[PDB]
């Protein structure tokens, strides 16, 4: 019995939506392909309950899924199944817009109207980057795109798997792009958002290559001429003894897409590299590119 | 995989409402006692889809549901799990507004405004009146209602569980009201397959219904308590329907089709009205016997329907 109990009316819906689009896509037969249509299209549904089930849900909400077929298309490429999906986004609430559901596994990014317009701008092209590459990249894995409607207030939520393991804490992460670096409030956090410059000057390298730069390459070529910028790799940081303090360093590599370990040859630890941020060229692609391909040892 | 194929999207949007409904009713708990509120619900949901799922649903739609704590509730107090309802009503297309549900098992009628209005009406003390009665009556045990719009179109839809049986085949029917006034079938009516049968219909053969003497006492008392609880409420013009098996004739319309290519026997947990005739009587038979139509006055309407029923038998 999913019961729809959440911190937040909004989380609440946000479960009720998934849970109702993921059981009437399972209605819906999977096509031969994807067609144009599909990449125009959306789920609407609004709900007025009068004197019932307002126990955790609002009685008055709407909820909207773009184009669900191209998300169950994508779903499936990235190697995830429906019902697992629908469960981790149901089974309890997701948790603290930034947040993760309870396992972990996805993260749920409240965006803006005009990040709903961008995405369905770079949506055939993303998918038919994700079917030739198939689903082996770097690139935010997008598996759904929903607007909820809740006390007359729209909110737009973007669904991605986590970059992160769902499993290993992390220990520290690093936000990879002038200069910039961390500030002195943010330094104060538990998990600081370090920068380039915090990086550089402190002398860290990633003992791990070749794959990752093969990748790293094509996927920045492809956001390169989509005109994109603004996207940042995200680093993060597992400390295997730290944790020592069921195995330590122990994961899945089918489930953290993106960990990696430390080489044999290393002062051993995870960790987690993705792109993340491409919702808004050449110049910034090759420098971005070269600044990764420094890190790697 | 359900598609909700039908020949009109009407069906398919009845489809998927049940669907639906019972999905959601799965997720909230069942209740110690309904309450007050739980008579004045009603559920609301509104489809507008875009260039998505089209084969079979319209894009737009509403589906409202009435009541939906109390019919949960009226369907377990009539035996009948909402997995099975569901699947009833989902499994394929109900066939003919007056449906079936594919299986046979329930009853879907198109009603009015008005009839929902009286259903809400008359609906706690239906349920109480359920409740003391412990489900054994003759009236109509309703199991859904519902509202559906099509088109910018709204049609209304009571659910109940069949007459007849959901197998066994009916023969001969008769609606039955005791009037003074004159009741007969037409000759249109009259040509028809199973046509309905009236009052002065059923005088005219010297029909009667041998069920030997157990089986009369529990009809004539459940009868009894069923009108007298009608007549409380302003409710007239409402009938005894009445269904007649012919066992033989069963087992050989079964024979030329087996040719082509147990017996008499129901069971009472489903088919709720059927009785078995005497065991002396002429032909074997089944016999189907309840009060519809439910949504001079009421009380002398009830000692008229309830004397005429009452000699309808023996
Ligand atoms: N655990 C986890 N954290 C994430 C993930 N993606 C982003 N974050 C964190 O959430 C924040 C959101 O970053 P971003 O997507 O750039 O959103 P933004 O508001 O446009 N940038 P900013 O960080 O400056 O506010 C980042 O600081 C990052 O640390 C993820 O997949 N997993
Ligand atoms: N006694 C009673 N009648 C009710 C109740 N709810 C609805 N009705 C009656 O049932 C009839 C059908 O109502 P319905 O078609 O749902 O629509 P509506 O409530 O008129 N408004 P709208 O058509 O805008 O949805 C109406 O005549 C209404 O008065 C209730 O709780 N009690
Ligand atoms: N198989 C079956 N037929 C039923 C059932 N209830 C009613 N009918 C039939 O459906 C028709 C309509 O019955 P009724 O409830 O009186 O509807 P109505 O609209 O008031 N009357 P009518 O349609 O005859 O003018 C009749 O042919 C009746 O015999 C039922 O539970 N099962
Ligand atoms: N009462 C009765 N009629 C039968 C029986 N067998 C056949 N008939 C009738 O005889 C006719 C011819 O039968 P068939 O061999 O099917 O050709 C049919 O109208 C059929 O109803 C039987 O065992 N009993």
């Amino acid at each position: 019995v999913k019961l729809f109990r959440a911190s937040e009316p909004i989380l609440s819906v946000l479960m009720w939506g998934v849970n109702h689009t993921i059981n009437e896509l399972s209605n819906v037969p999977v096509p031969v392909m994807l067609m144009p249509d599909d990449f125009k299209a959306y789920s609407k549904i609004k709900v007025d309950n009068h004197l019932f089930n307002k126990e955790n849900l609002p009685s008055r909400f709407k909820f909207k899924e773009y184009c669900p077929m191209v998300f169950r298309n994508l779903r499936e490429r990235f190697g995830i199944d429906d019902q697992d999906y629908q469960n981790s986004v149901t089974r309890s609430a997701p948790i603290n817009r930034f947040l993760t559901t309870y396992d972990r596994r996805f993260v749920i990014k409240t965006v803006s109207s005009e990040d709903v317009a961008e995405m369905h701008n770079i949506l055939k092209k993303y998918h038919q980057f994700i079917v030739e590459c198939h689903g082996n990249t770097l690139l935010p894995q997008f598996l759904g795109m929903y607007r909820l409607t809740v006390d007359g207030v729209e909110t737009y939520m973007v669904v991605t798997r986590n970059v992160f393991s769902h499993r290993l804490t992390v220990h520290r992460k690093y936000d990879l792009k002038v200069a910039r670096e961390a500030s002195d409030k943010e330094k104060a956090k538990d998990l600081p958002t370090f920068k380039d410059n915090d990086f550089l000057n402190e002398g860290q390298k990633l003992h791990v290559k070749k794959n990752f730069l093969e990748k790293l390459k094509r996927d920045v070529e492809f956001l390169a001429q989509l005109k994109i910028m603004d996207y940042s790799l995200l680093v993060g940081i597992h400390d295997v003894d730290r944790a020592e303090q069921f195995g330590p360093g122990e994961f899945d590599p089918s489930v953290d897409v993106y960990a990696m370990k430390s080489h044999e040859s290393s002062p051993k630890e995870v960790y987690f590299m993705a792109i993340i941020d491409i919702l808004t060229p050449e110049q910034y692609s090759k420098r971005f590119n070269e600044f990764m391909s420094n890190i790697l040892t």
